[PDB]
């Protein structure tokens, strides 16, 4: 399993659009590609995909604001945010 791969396709479909693969350096909050309801939809999908869980409160749209920004952050908590229900 490629993690970074994985994630910018969960972004891609929640996004409905592939641009995020093609340009993963684009702004997704400035384009209009991700919005709040969109926003929580990723970060249950992230949950649903890879049992990372990231908090509301942990998203900020400033850090999280880019295909790879967001590969970045989910890289750096991917130990720390991982659950496995006994």
């Amino acid at each position: 399993m490629d993690f970074k791969q994985e994630v910018l396709d969960v972004l891609a479909e929640v996004c409905q659009d592939d641009i995020v693969k093609e340009n993963p350096d684009i702004e997704i909050f400035e384009e209009g590609l991700l919005d709040a309801f969109g926003t929580v939809e990723l970060l249950l999908a992230i949950e649903n995909r890879f049992d990372i869980l990231v908090p509301i409160t942990e998203f900020d749209r400033d850090v999280w604001n880019t295909p790879n920004n967001i590969v970045n952050q989910l890289s750096e908590l991917k130990r720390s945010h991982h659950h496995h229900h006994h």
